């Protein structure tokens, strides 16, 4: 996260790491069994990791839960990054409690200019943000007319942008899969984007609310 601030430690409690040995992308639970994060983070296996604040020092609040299942969007294409989302089931439930809490898949599509928080331990491009402790930032949801018109013919249907045309404020490599909150429901994966927090390149996000029937039906199973 690029021109953010540090999040007040578990105010995004769905908030998880997906770790390989280390950490490569984010995620949020969505209930006590399921992670939504992002396509293009796809691994066979992963680790969940649950109740982070800074992701190098144990704080007493982490859960560690391996995946049992990693299931890309079957319509994923690497061309658009389209479709760039993804469900992981976890081994074992996760225990909710002050430092793990779900997310609220969206009751609508929030409308351009909404306010969303955005969050990760991606690279921060500061002098002086710490990307261990994860970081938060506010940022617009934009118009699908600016949006396309920042990358013309590359804007589906299952992508919005959100952010700042004037650069500055962005998320970036590593905070992948995060969420997009927007009046506490997750409206956005962290997806794809020219750069970071470079003028006229705004970040792209998935577009949760067109997939809840996916999600939804996905998750039925067991
Ligand atoms: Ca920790």
């Amino acid at each position: 996260i690029v021109g953010g601030y540090e999040c007040k430690p578990y105010s995004q409690p769905h908030q998880v790491s997906l770790n390989s040995g280390y950490h490569f992308c984010g995620g949020s639970l969505v209930n006590e069994n399921w992670v939504v994060s992002a396509a293009h983070c796809y691994k066979s296996r992963v680790e969940v990791r649950l109740g982070e604040h800074n992701i190098k020092v144990t704080e007493g609040s982490e859960q560690f839960i391996s995946s049992s299942r990693v299931i890309r969007h079957p319509n994923y294409s690497s061309y658009n990054i389209d479709n760039d989302i993804m469900l992981i089931k976890l081994s074992k439930p996760a225990t909710l409690n002050t430092y793990v809490q779900p997310v609220a898949l969206p009751t609508s599509c929030a409308p351009a200019g909404t306010m969303c928080t955005v969050s990760g331990w991606g690279n921060t491009m500061s002098s002086t943000a710490d990307s261990n402790k994860l970081q938060c930032l506010n940022i617009p949801i934009l118009s699908y007319s600016d949006c396309n018109n920042s990358y013309p013919g590359m804007i589906t249907n299952a992508m919005f942008c959100a952010g700042y045309l004037e650069g500055g404020k962005d998320s970036c490599q590593g905070d992948s899969g995060g969420p997009v909150v927007c009046n506490g429901e997750l409206q956005g994966v962290v997806s794809w984007g020219y750069g970071c927090a470079e003028p006229g390149n705004p970040g792209v996000y998935a577009k949760v609310c067109i997939f809840n029937d996916w999600l939804t039906s996905t998750m039925a199973s067991y």
